[PDB]
């Protein structure tokens, strides 16, 4: 079941399986990485079979890419989808409460009834971290331990097809990506990251719902629909 013993053609969508191909080696290693977490007696988020997860909608349909971190360390909220939590969890981790407030001041629209963000990566938001793991209450405990190589290869994956790209960066992790992006059909947002602890040096007021959809409508891209129910 793990990302050890099966391949990407299973773990992953069709496009995302060839798009990561380079990587299928370090998919791998990561698997024996959180192997030996588990056998040493820590612990690790998300879920083993959500790891993945922002992989499972299609490479193919992607127009915007929203990166962040790490995953949520509080066991319960990480579900394998960036800033996303499962429709029952309240109240919503802090982070995403910053991120509903610009949601509401750029957009207009209400609070959104709960935190399941699963409607962008429907529409073509794909709602990734510069790292896909961390250990329960230890924010970037998983930095640096092989994950980077597997983001940088989704990232540059997608620059490559034909097809505009806009990247919302949030914070220093995220903004690595940055270089991958140089090309022509590509643009990133870049701002602080909405934690408590960065939002006000330049999260709130940021703009990046709207901006995104400015940019693919400038490029010919539809934009998204980023309404939540
Ligand atoms: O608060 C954070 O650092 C994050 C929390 N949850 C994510 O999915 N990504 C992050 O970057």
């Amino acid at each position: 079941a793990s990302m050890t013993a099966r391949p990407l053609s299973e773990l992953v969508e069709r496009g995302w399986a060839a798009a990561l191909e380079p990587v299928a080696d370090q998919v791998a290693h990561m698997g024996q990485f959180l192997r030996a977490e588990i056998a040493a007696g820590r612990r690790y988020l998300p879920a083993g079979s959500n790891v993945l997860r922002a992989f499972t909608f299609p490479f193919d349909n992607v127009r915007v890419l929203i990166v962040g971190q790490d995953p949520y360390p509080t066991p319960g909220h990480a579900v394998g989808l960036s800033f996303s939590v499962a429709p029952d969890v309240r109240p919503w981790p802090r982070s995403l409460a910053n991120i509903f407030d610009e949601y509401t001041a750029d957009l207009g629209y209400p609070l959104p009834s709960n935190g399941d963000l699963t409607p962008w990566a429907q529409r073509g938001v794909l709602l990734l971290n510069r790292v896909l793991t961390v250990r329960p209450s230890n924010p970037a405990s998983h930095r640096g331990k092989g994950w980077e190589a597997v983001t940088e290869c989704a990232i540059r994956a997608l620059a490559a097809r034909a097809a505009p790209l806009v990247a919302i960066l949030w914070g220093r992790d995220a903004s690595t990506l940055k270089p991958m992006l140089a090309a022509g059909n590509c643009v990133a947002i870049e701002s602080p990251h909405p934690s408590p602890l960065s939002a006000s040096r330049g999260f709130f007021g940021s703009r990046p719902f709207s901006r995104a959809n400015e940019l693919l409508v400038g490029m010919g891209a539809e934009p998204i629909d980023w309404r939540l129910p």
